[PDB]
DNA sequence: CGTCTGCTCGGCTCGAGTGTTCGATCGCGACTGAGGACGAACGCGCCCCCACCCCCTTTTATAGGCGCCCT
């Protein structure tokens, strides 16, 4: 860590074979992919509103632009359309 | 006037639903090939019947040979 080194011994190590997947990874540009993209952004926006101390709760746009910098700001504008002014 | 944020609108992409076509076994059906059994006709064998020829005797002349019977 930042403060120093720490040492443990280990005695047990597992080898994991070939995985049998139980969850389907979406494809690129899929409907499930884009749904997750906007849902994740919406959850981050709600949790930034919960963390806000001023009443009424207020956030800044460039916090979201620091978190999601590949997003066009139009997508963020629409996620803020419903729930913020 | 420039920047930024939001709102609307347009275009593109992807997913889902449906309908048509084809094949995927397929589940019967038709139909010909393969295989003894029974009845009728023939030829065919077997049996029976018919036909023909000789044997029963008598006679009579006549004679050589073989066998038997009582004198």
């Amino acid at each position: 860590t930042r403060q120093g080194y720490y040492i443990r011994e280990l005695v047990d190590i597992f080898v994991v074979g070939q995985q049998c997947p139980l969850f389907e990874v979406p494809g690129p540009n899929s409907k499930r992919a884009n749904t997750h993209i906007r849902d994740f952004l919406q959850v981050f926006i709600y949790r930034l509103f919960w963390k806000s101390k001023d009443r009424p709760r207020r956030i800044r746009m460039e916090d979201i632009k620091k978190a999601f910098p590949s997003h066009s700001e139009s997508s963020i504008r629409k996620r803020l359309k419903l729930c913020a002014d």
